[PDB]
This record gives C-alpha cells, structure tokens and sequence, in this order.
C-alpha cells in the first residue's frame, strides 16, 4: 500500500482513475506495484480530455478512453469515410477540423527528446504529434499546435499543479526518475 497510490486516487476525479485502472489491467499491469505508471496513465487521461474539450463541440473523436477493441472500431470507421491512412498504433484523438490523427504525449523528461522517440516508436507518417511537459513546455508536428493558446496554457497548468503536490509528499522524484 503506497504513498503514490493514495496520492493518484485523491488527486484524479474517480472516472478518470477507474478508466486507468482497466487499462492496467487490460495491459496486465497492477496499480498497487507499479505506481508511478498508475499516475502517468491518469495525467494522460485528464490531459487528452482536457484537450478534447478546448475545440468547438463535435471537433475531435475521442480515441483514448475506450476498450481497445471499440478504439480500434472507431479508427477503422474514421480510416473509412474520410479516405486518411490507418495508424499502426491507437492515437488519442481525431480532429474533424484539420483531418488528423492526434496523438497526445505527457513527458516528465526533454520535449524534445520524448517528441522523436514518439516519431520513431509510431511509424505512421500521417498522425500528428503534440507533447506537454510537467515544466510547461510543448512540441507540436509542424509547429501547428491545433488549439488555442488558453486551451494548452490550462492543460499546462494543470500539470505544474500535479508536479507541486508530488513534490510536497517527496513522490516527486520517484515520479521523475521512474519514466
Ligand atoms: C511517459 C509515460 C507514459 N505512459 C502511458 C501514458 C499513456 O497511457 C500511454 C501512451 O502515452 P504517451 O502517448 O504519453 O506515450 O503510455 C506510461 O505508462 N509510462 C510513462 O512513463
Ligand atoms: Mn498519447
């Protein structure tokens, strides 16, 4: 019974911790052992809904979230009425607007660094990339960074705030060291 494990389910609303829970389990993983993955799950959770709610109603499918059967039902239907290339890998959103696959990074690491190994890692040329760090920095595809500046300055916070209350029970380290 850790420290981390009480601070992610006091820190994270419960829709949010449940849903990472099942994806944990979906991979195999448990939350009680590896905790600081339990917590990097949820910070990605909120961050991609949080995302998901800066566009105008209806802008983005939200992937992210869903068994991965039905995520990939929904791919398959987006592949298939609007022409685009099918991933190799789930992305988070899709973004009506633009006509993209967004797939959405939360690094406690170099922007910059995270942002190629995600090139890499993806090999699907077409998905679009957008990283945030937990020191307020970010890295967009194409210097296109799709929102708004008050949409991503939230989210940005958001992260800070998780990153101080880590910091004021000593996770914080653990935290950072752990990816
Ligand atoms: C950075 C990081 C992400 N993740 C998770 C968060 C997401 O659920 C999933 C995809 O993350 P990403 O899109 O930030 O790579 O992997 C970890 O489990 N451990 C980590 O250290
Ligand atoms: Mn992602």
């Amino acid at each position: 019974g850790s420290h981390m494990e009480d601070f992610v389910r006091q820190c994270f609303n419960p829709m949010i911790v449940e849903l990472a829970e099942k994806a944990m389990k979906e991979y195999g993983e448990d939350p009680k052992i590896e905790t600081n993955k339990f917590a990097a799950i949820c910070t990605h959770l909120e961050v991609c809904f949080m995302y998901s709610d800066g566009g105008s109603k209806h802008r983005f499918e939200i992937i992210e979230g869903r068994d991965r059967i039905m995520a990939w039902t929904v791919v398959n239907s987006i592949c298939n009425t609007t022409g685009v290339e099918k991933p190799k890998f789930l992305p988070d959103l899709y973004d009506y607007k633009e006509n993209r696959f967004i797939d959405i990074g939360v690094t406690r690491r170099e922007v910059h660094i995270y942002y190629l190994e995600k090139a890499n890692k993806i090999k699907s040329e077409k998905t679009h990339i957008h990283i945030f760090s937990f020191t307020g920095e970010e890295m967009a595809t194409k210097a296109d960074y799709t929102l708004d500046e008050e949409s991503r300055a939230r989210i940005k916070t958001r992260l800070f705030t998780i990153r101080q209350e880590m910091a004021s029970r000593s996770l914080w380290d653990s935290f950072r060291q752990s990816e």
